């Protein structure tokens, strides 16, 4: 029992994190195969992030422009290109620590662990949640641009974020591992704010489930709801709508708990309109939303990786 | 900036996790050099759990009766012997990936990296404080024991924690790597239970400051307040006495923000008198206590490990 923001084991993605070096600018590349992929701004001068052209930033560029370091071993680049957002560095040594990988894009909502990165030394590892508008919270200090975000399915390594900046109130954006930005920002050193998110309804009832799994169920109730009923209540507490789709989702927390969702509906509703009355739910006196169901399952069920 | 509850990259501690079968019991093993260490109540069959005698039991045991499992690739136990409350395999093969290490036993009130694991196989890595009362407040499914806890400097893995059990409450009781328990707590089936717990003072001090480093300031005051008269309110809340070493090694968070530690005190000493009236300190609606001065230190400035 237990419930913890538990990311995936690093490991297979540690053996990928580089450092990448253009000017002055040092920050983290992900080397896989004989590709570093790195933010492109890594290229710009603070001058340049004003308003870069980054197509004539990079011509401009020679491969002798970029360093790379995998960890004391320096990787000879022989090839540059921008995808996007990311540049692709080719370099004449395939990373022999090249785990099963897939880039997949995540949607919002779903989560991912961070192996937060300086130059090419990763520093920590945590658990990130896509938020609703596309940002994410994390903790990245300078220097940490190029670190990725991850998930692991048994052996193959889902990359799915990579770090290109922090906006104005301290939450993170960034690109897939194709370069594109998630939500709409741009690696540029405009006013851009995050703009207003949501809380994940679907997540937070998930970790109500994890919460009765282990033993919290103080917040039960008789109550039960229709889920037009509820989404009334999540709009007006900006919780984004719960769909039928989450409800088949939470179908196999509801029946190993026994709680039907939308009891347990209902049991947010009074959560939402009520608060906590000074008790608390899996050690939060707040409704945490950066647990999916799936994240429940394999952790109150318990699924490996290898 | 952004605060996480961030663990260490574990890659080099999952290069060094096995599973260890004993009978039909299987757990997890920790494969440094040639040797395995487990719990030994491997070797325990469910009515040996209700008195075991770990000398007669182990006495009975034969090398050939432990199962070693390095991924896919068995391993072959020749010497097996017991060292307090863990196994000691002896195995014909040193672990090719045996990171510099250090056996430390932690303090209450300090932090860890749990890498939860099953079959030999890692499941995910979290950040655990050992609780006053020498429990930790893990995620732990059947399975899970000999999974460990670790910090890393630099390039070297100091185990602290090794996975035993999982108390009434809810939470875990384990030992340090020389097999002595944290705790009064004991490798068999009594009715053993934690027993009272403190909220580590300090450490909700240092996530204070990590807070004002990242801009929650809602809960700073001109007030200050004496080490004594700060120390009356903490005994009256649960909290542990706040010492000069503790004022101490929160001198640099103190210089950082430039808020006295003992003004932080009397923030605390509100927060304690009067909650926190609806507002959130990074994002939690509780006095968070499982970062230690050094995790915000690292943090909030920005340390890597190889
Ligand atoms: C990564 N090493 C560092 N981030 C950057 O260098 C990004 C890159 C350049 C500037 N930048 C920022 O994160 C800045 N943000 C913005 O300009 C924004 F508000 F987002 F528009 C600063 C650092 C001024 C907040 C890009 C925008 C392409 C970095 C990443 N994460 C946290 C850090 F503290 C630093
Ligand atoms: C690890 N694979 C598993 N834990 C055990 O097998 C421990 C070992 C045997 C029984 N045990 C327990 O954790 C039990 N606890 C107690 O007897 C206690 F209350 F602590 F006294 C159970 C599982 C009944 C709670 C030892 C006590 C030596 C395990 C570890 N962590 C979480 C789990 F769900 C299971």
């Amino acid at each position: 029992s237990g419930f913890r923001k538990m990311a995936f084991p690093s490991g297979k993605v540690e053996g990928c994190m580089v450092q990448v070096t253009c000017g002055t600018t040092t920050l983290n590349g992900l080397w896989l195969d004989d590709v570093v992929y790195c933010p492109r701004h890594v290229i710009c001068t603070s001058e340049d992030m004003l308003n870069p052209n980054y197509e004539d930033l990079l011509i401009r560029k020679s491969n002798h422009n970029f360093l790379v370091q995998a960890g004391n071993v320096q990787l000879r680049v022989i090839g540059h290109s921008m995808q996007n957002c990311v540049l692709k560095l080719k370099v004449d040594t395939a990373n022999p620590k090249t785990p099963k990988y897939k880039f997949v894009r995540i949607q919002p909502g779903q989560t991912f662990s961070v192996l937060a990165c300086y130059n090419g030394s990763p520093s920590g590892v945590y658990q990130c949640a896509m938020r609703p508008n596309f940002t994410i919270k994390g903790s990245f200090l300078n220097g940490s641009c190029g670190s990725v975000g991850f998930n692991i399915d048994y052996d193959c390594v889902s990359f799915c974020y990579m770090h290109h900046m922090e906006l104005p109130t301290g939450v993170h954006a960034g690109t897939d591992l194709e370069g594109n930005f998630y939500g709409p920002f741009v690696d540029r050193q405009t006013a851009q704010a995050a703009g207003t998110d949501t809380t994940i309804t679907v997540n937070v009832l998930a970790w109500l489930y994890a919460a009765v799994i282990n033993g919290d169920r103080w917040f039960l109730n008789r109550f039960t709801t229709t889920l037009n009923d509820f989404n009334l209540v999540a709009m007006k507490y900006n919780y984004e709508p719960l769909t039928q789709d989450h409800v088949d989702i939470l179908g196999p927390l509801s029946a190993q708990t026994g709680i039907a969702v939308l009891d347990m509906c209902a049991s947010l509703k009074e959560l939402l309109q009520n608060g906590m009355n000074g008790r608390t739910i899996l050690g939060s006196a707040l409704l945490e939303d950066e647990f999916t169901p799936f994240d429940v399952v394999r952790q109150c069920s318990g699924v490996t990786f290898q």
